[PDB]
């Protein structure tokens, strides 16, 4: 008797999964942001993993860490101790992620980290640097996390297969299942898939452009497809491929990372669409939403948006 496919994140909506932690309200990618966004309402975070010199995997969306802190270098070329002793706030401004080159007093968090201003109460400096993976996991024992493998350079695939790796090895010794692992490059998902089996996860850019354009399913292993809400001028978080995408038993979560504006309208839409997550850059805005509408949250049955 075949094993009857039954896929648990159909029920788990809508869900706000704080992309990076909320790179326009918090420094992205750091303890503080995430722990910020869950006690403001979020019901799942979404992180980028890269690996260090000495194999760590940490907790950073580009491959070097100028953007976001006061050093320079690739991820790759640092051991995990140089990584941590940079300033992850460094850049940070409010409605705006990460931006360089602005007076000091942009910053408002800037030199949390280092010790020359006062973390905000019930924080420590620690949270305000590039956290291991390992920390982020231990830190959230309870609460289900999106993982993003990123690479190098969109041309260096090994740097992907690397991470794929290195992910795979770790996530496995947790005995978790609670994740959703994707990247954008289809074969670090293959990889992954093959290493752990037993761990959710969403196809990349060739898996969401076959299911997409042609109705061909992807990978084995697919609870979700993690979509833009716009890609090349076409809208893709509509009504219509959200109701094909649960009909074939998959959820849909959407993010916006500049495809389309982080504001109310759009985000009230993407809800209306029938979406089970979005990756908002404003958390709390996002709970200010779905709170005022009232809508369902997993575990607090509510006003189905459809």
């Amino acid at each position: 008797t075949t094993r009857t496919t039954d896929n648990p994140w159909l029920d788990a909506r809508v869900l706000n999964m704080a992309h990076a932690g909320g790179e326009n309200e918090a420094p992205a990618n750091t303890l503080y942001a995430f722990k910020r966004a869950v006690k403001l309402g979020a019901n799942m975070l979404e992180l980028d993993v890269q690996s260090t010199k000495d194999d760590q995997l940490v907790v950073i969306h580009n491959a070097t860490v100028d953007q976001t802190t006061d050093g320079t270098g690739k991820v790759r070329d640092l051991t995990f101790e140089q990584v941590h002793e940079l300033d992850a706030a460094y850049n940070f401004i409010p409605g705006r992620h990460a931006v360089p080159g602005e007076p000091p007093e942009s910053y408002p968090l800037r030199g949390v980290r280092t010790g020359e201003k006062k973390p905000p109460p019930g924080y420590q400096p620690s949270d305000f640097a590039i956290p291991k993976l390992a920390d982020v996991l231990e830190a959230f024992p309870r609460t289900p996390i999106n993982i993003e493998i990123k690479g190098t350079s969109d041309a260096d695939i090994p740097s992907f297969l690397h991470n794929a790796k290195l992910l795979a090895r770790l996530l496995k010794k947790t005995g978790r299942t609670d994740f959703i692992v994707t990247s954008l490059n289809d074969l670090a998902v293959a990889k992954f898939h093959l290493l752990a089996p037993d761990i959710p996860i969403a196809p990349g850019m060739a898996g969401l452009a076959a299911y997409f354009l042609l109705g061909v399913k992807p990978m084995h292993g697919t609870v979700a497809l993690q979509i833009p809400v716009r890609y090349q001028g076409l809208e893709i978080a509509t009504p219509e491929f959200i109701r094909r995408a649960h009909a074939d038993g998959y959820a849909v979560h959407v993010w916006f990372s500049g495809t389309a504006p982080d504001d109310e309208a759009t985000y009230n839409r993407i809800i209306d669409s029938c979406a089970d997550g979005l990756m908002p850059a404003y958390p709390a805005l996002l709970e200010r939403i779905l709170d005022e509408r009232g809508i369902e949250r997993p575990g607090r049955p509510g006003v189905d948006p459809c």
